[PDB]
């Protein structure tokens, strides 16, 4: 059969105690329910109705590019009542998974032994075994079979021992939850209609009501609060640290490794303790990063090594590059092959031809910089007090000395010699020579205190 | 009844190899008797007898402010004639808890419900289950009342066995202390008086004693040596770690965050990996806190980013300002709302007004910068060669460009303008324009080595 | 007896996806290999016999000064053939221990138990309980002793229930390796000798196969791909930490603590999380070390502070001395007692004399600088656009005002006094005072944007 996904993701997250709605609450740096969303979609969804409410123009600003199927719940009537409004979407021969955005690490291997063991006309559940099912509806089996669901405030005592629960997760025919979701009533003291009805009236319809229980809690739990977030938050820097490692990847400690993003890599990489990876990373061949880097939609050929507490977002370094300690690349920095950036120094929006070397002290804004350059420490790119920003051209086999200010617009030619501490503002001519001229006092026999 | 406590302090620590006396080690920044302290004083005592004797000028210094009456030990005769010299300051109708201030993490609930376990005339005492209870005082009941307790080195092949132990913390009224501490003899090997006994003197004037078994083995576990004090920071950690994400604060990895003091927060904080925390800190709504950053004794306005890898130490930072990555706020550093700090930036003891940035390279000491102020890289304040430090005063909409140093005392009025490489020593007025004019000379055809 | 080891290292480590061979992959920065080689001698072994395969030039250039036998494997025809090779090197007299270079955690204290288990004429073998055996070779006992080994491929339903499983460490004497090596045949399908078979011909020559099972599992385990190497560094690491603890150090967070190297500590000595000490590291007594510093072959003097984000490399500090936060030392740097080395600091092959203080945003190479120095801020040292790398040299008590450019080759004798913004380029005498005379336009009534 074919397949359709139903997101509940409308609920309100108190216990996070945030201004944000719980779904949008992230793990590796993306809402909870966008998991939830991508997971449906590899599942082979053709349709995702996502169910929302709370929060709801934060929702749609944050997930605008989302491929669903929007579905606003006015009215707070129950879950049962919530799928009923996507209901009308169902197609009779189709399966319909019902999700959670706020039970991000349901995965689809789980989910496909789900849909496969869902009996026709019949309903397949996801349950799980817990020590201490405390506050859980439990799973009520006669002689094996699958017959209702008890929730705590109705559970006797022998019920209260039993510890299989509902993990809420279900799968059934479109047709099947239409007939179903209809026959559910709400004759409750909180007067709504209540998803786990289906159970009873599939068994009252004398149809299979199959669980299957799953291996690991993780993957069925749902964060209610930031210390659930942040326990799902390490299960799945671990999962995502345990693939690259069998990939290949070398990672000194993977419990103290981030990745929010996607990483691409080749072989013999290696990564020291406490990086963190965010947006679209692409590592080449042999690449050393170490300790305390971060690095934010990123590109390094075979061979650069990046020393510690180095930051880099949206940039672009060339095969054997050398950059680090404490180097800032800023969005649009473009290092060519066998280039060097030292300490202390700050790259925005430029490019550093190949073998250049920026090694201590520096600024370099909006320029671009030939190659085989020699960019002493202490210089900075700067402009005048005035409109826009403009930009410092600097041409191959340059020379500019030790703390010299470089100011905007202005263009230094191939071969050019730029001694130390200048300030240059006319543009430079090739293979000229531009030294400062200094006025100096000097006085002898002057004593410091002592 | 009332209630008053001793904590006996005055061992040596020798496993712990320090020149530092064993309870003076610290769990989150603070000393191990320190811990102990506040919860006797939280659990209500009105008064709080510190026996202390092993490095006691240290102790004196490192709890000067210590509310606490200080019993000096001078000849060191086992820990029932310790808690003796105290004992003349016991009323008789107040509960007396006896406690150590090397087993720092004993909690308020737990010593609550020892207290309301004692019988009247009788002894309370906490005891724990150990899987390995080698080493340490075996819980001895005979047809389920605890009777007496054995040593190792005086427990028998069945003794040995017996898994409940002693903890050493126990609740008695003062009266009953005064007399059953008289009666305690010291016929033994080691000549000292055992605290010990008085299970057995409560038992021979046929009083209850009641154990109470302690859930929580760390709570009344001991720090004798190092790896045992790591073992309780870490425990220490995570259970504040617990409650400030349960409260709201979102941190993105509890098993690498550092508190060592206390916090102050709004909500939506967001706080990453291997973050530390210290003195009293204070965070408004929705503050970020990048990677490797370390926040000492500061208040941080609402809407404040502080990128990776800053540096802050008894600062102000205003509301919606921008701090980071790599930048340095040493002691006294005021930013006012909408401020910028960037890069390798370092500010000592100076105010920045609203909407001011510092963006690279720079050095702010004793200075006072207006609103709406551009500071260019590689700004520095100095001094002259002399006797004491001056400051460099700044109005609103001023302009340093680039590599300009300020000679303090200096002062630079609104909107003044200052060209890239100045040095300026005089005064600057009002809307005034300074230009250092630069003598080069240029050589035409230099050819660098090719 | 005496004793000469074998170790296995030939293998070529697919699942690792390296250009590297196995047994060269760092647990601690340095070679599994190694590890073994160490334990080897440690242990007391006269020879060891390196059985060396794939990735041969790169086995030998990496592990070039260790004191082994380098025996080459040509024809890859199993392990019981590869032992043969090293087999005429075996005294008769001597035990013989088979180790294996990717299983680098096997301790000394094990070792010494399998040997001295071994009885005369026969065989001793390490073994290991798993709840899960699977993939292993199951141990074969017949009522009590051991007989055979049988693999997955081989075993029958009972057999795979086994738990007990080959560590294939194993020790013998010379002439009873040479005797059974030799009448191991390979009638298989994989056509090689199996070590294995060794237990079965010593049975049929009727001597005794003892088994000592090891109860750290982790002791034995081998490093298949690089998740299985990163478990394994973890527990590496986190033995050497617990070392440290017990010893005296205070790490504040063992599980952030990372030594690749070997390290050497006086009393007192404080260590903040995310500290990494690589190669030879010697720290004196009361050294504090704060967050995320590096320290790589370097000598820290007593009393030495190094503040967060600090990274060194071949340095020598000297006693009371202060470091950090954010500075870089490079090789050859050698700080005096108490001197002072600031934020955003780079000193290269340097000599700073006691109680200078260079403290923010300067470069310092090539240089040898007095006692009580005043290095100013944005202070950098500088040559001509030339061949090599010269020289600068300061005296005692020498001011050096800020943004002030040294051009070696030039010498600052003592009491010099050198004023902010100056370029030095002619030598400076005794007790000078060195003045920039700056040349300015002041424009009144220049208005800024508004
Ligand atoms: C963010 O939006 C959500 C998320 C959500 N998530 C979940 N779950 C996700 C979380 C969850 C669940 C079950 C069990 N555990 C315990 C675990 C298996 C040990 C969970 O953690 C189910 N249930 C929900 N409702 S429910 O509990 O009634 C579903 C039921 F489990 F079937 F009962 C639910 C409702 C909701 O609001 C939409 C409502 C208004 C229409
Ligand atoms: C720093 O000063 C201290 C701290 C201290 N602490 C402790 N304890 C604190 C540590 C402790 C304890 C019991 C059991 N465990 C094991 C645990 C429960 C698994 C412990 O770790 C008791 N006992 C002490 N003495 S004691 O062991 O005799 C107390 C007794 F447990 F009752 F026996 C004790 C003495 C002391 O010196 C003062 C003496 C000179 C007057
Ligand atoms: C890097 O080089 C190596 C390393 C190596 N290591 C190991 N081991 C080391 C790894 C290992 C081992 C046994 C069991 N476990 C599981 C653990 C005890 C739970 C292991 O992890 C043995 N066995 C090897 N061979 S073996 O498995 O046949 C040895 C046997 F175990 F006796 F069978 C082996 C061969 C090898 O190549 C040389 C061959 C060409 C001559």
């Amino acid at each position: 059969k074919a397949l359709s996904a139903v997101i509940l993701a409308a609920g309100k997250g108190t216990r996070m105690y945030s201004d944000l709605p719980k779904v949008l609450h992230t793990i590796a740096g993306k809402p909870m329910v966008k998991h939830v969303i991508d997971t449906a979609h590899q599942l082979g969804s053709e349709n995702i109705h996502l169910i929302y409410g709370h929060g709801g123009d934060l929702m749609r600003t944050h997930l605008a590019n989302e491929q669903v199927n929007w579905v606003l719940q006015t009215e707070q009537l129950g879950t049962a009542h919530a799928v009923q409004q996507a209901a009308p979407f169902f197609k009779d021969n189709e399966n319909i998974v019902v999700l959670y955005g706020d039970a991000p690490l349901i995965t689809k291997e789980t989910l496909e032994k789900l849909i496969e063991a869902k009996p026709e006309n019949g309903i397949a559940l996801l349950t799980v075994n817990l020590d201490n099912p405390t506050g859980y509806g439990r799973i009520i089996r006669e002689n094996g079979n699958v017959v209702a669901i008890v929730e705590q405030k109705d559970a006797n005592a022998e019920q209260l021992n039993i510890k299989e629960v509902n993990t809420g997760v279900m799968v059934s025919d479109g047709a099947s939850f239409k007939k179903w979701l209809a026959r559910v009533g709400n004759n409750n003291a909180q007067g709504e209609y209540y998803l786990t009805d289906l159970i009873a009236l599939a068994n009252q319809d004398n149809c299979q009501v199959v669980a299957v229980q799953a291996t690991d809690v993780m993957e069925v739990e749902g964060a209610n609060n930031r210390l659930q977030l942040a326990a799902l938050e390490r299960y799945f820097q671990n999962k995502q640290a345990s693939k690259l490692l069998l990939e290949g990847v070398m990672i000194y400690d993977p419990a103290r490794f981030d990745l929010r993003g996607t990483l691409e890599h080749g072989k013999d990489v290696e990564i020291d303790v406490n990086v963190i990876i965010e947006g679209n990373v692409k590592l080449g061949d042999r690449v050393k990063i170490g300790t305390g880097c971060v690095l934010k939609n990123v590109v390094i050929g075979n061979d650069v090594e990046i020393k510690p507490y180095s930051v880099l977002e949206d940039s672009i370094v060339g095969e054997k590059a050398a950059i680090g300690p404490f180097s800032r690349l800023r969005p649009g920095a473009e290092l060519a092959a066998e280039t060097h950036v030292g300490n202390f120094v700050e790259i925005k929006k430029s490019t550093v031809g190949k073998g250049s070397k920026v090694n201590h002290l520096t600024y370099v804004g909006d320029s671009e910089i030939g190659s085989n350059c020699n960019i002493g420490a202490g210089v900075i790119t700067c402009n005048y007090d005035g409109a826009n920003k403009f930009k410092t051209i600097i041409g191959d086999d340059v020379f500019v000395g030790s703390d010299t200010q470089l100011v905007a617009p202005v263009k230094v030619a191939n071969g050019a010699t730029i001694g130390a501490g200048t300030t240059i503002t006319r543009d430079v001519g090739e293979n000229e020579l531009v030294i400062t001229r200094v006025a100096q006092r000097h006085i002898q026999g002057w004593q410091r205190p002592i």
